[PDB]
DNA sequence: TGTACTAGTTAACTAGTAC
DNA sequence: TGTACTAGTTAACTAGTAC
């Protein structure tokens, strides 16, 4: 249960983050939160979402696109099926455009 | 260029795609499935352990060793945390102190 | 004391296959 | 066509050492 705890911890760390934004040290933040590679690993979790909600490549088409293993795009679908309906429909109007 | 540093560049931009669409998720109250659905569990709880260790090294009333004793983590972690801090913009740091240290 | 180093551990990754 | 699987690699981690 030294998980609770790292649990209770992350949270604050939304906290932090979201105060960031308001004063716009969001950047520094995440510059000294995350290593590179996870900046890197983030970005291509966004485009796989991204291609997923809008559905015009198979899943095989995707992954070499990308250059990524068939198995992190099966990780994006599997997400994407556990999410609340009402974050679904908000990335389907967020990215597929208008915003 | 017409190679690697191009590359970098397109890797940061596609970064920045996130750092936009959470911003957006938090002025909608959608921050936190959002962040469900982008990171892993053992990803969560590493940033959590190291939104300690920032705090405490601000802090400075324990020691490094002290410290790692207390996380049940490696000191190379801890000094992780130290470069960083290290390498970051004074303006950060302030804020960080002002936040952190007294809030908590 | 802070911090550079060595080792093995762990989980997200790319590559490919089974239905 | 999607998705559950098998491999090996990568990088942040815990544990421990040398200045
Ligand atoms: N919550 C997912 C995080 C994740 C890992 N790889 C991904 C691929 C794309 C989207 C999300 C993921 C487990
Ligand atoms: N920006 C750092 C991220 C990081 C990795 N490990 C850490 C330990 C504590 C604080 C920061 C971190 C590289």
């Amino acid at each position: 249960a030294m998980a609770e705890e790292r649990h209770q911890e992350w949270l604050r760390f939304v906290d932090l983050l979201k105060n960031a934004y308001q004063n716009d040290l969001h950047l520094p933040l995440l510059n000294l939160m995350l290593t590179p590679d996870e900046r890197e690993a983030l970005g291509t979790r966004v485009r796989i979402v991204e291609e997923l909600l809008r559905g015009e490549m198979s899943q095989r088409e995707l992954k070499n696109e990308l250059g990524a293993g068939i198995a992190t795009i099966t990780r994006g679908s599997n997400s994407l099926k556990a999410a609340p309906v009402e974050l679904r429909q908000w990335l389907e109007e967020v990215l597929l455009k208008s915003d």
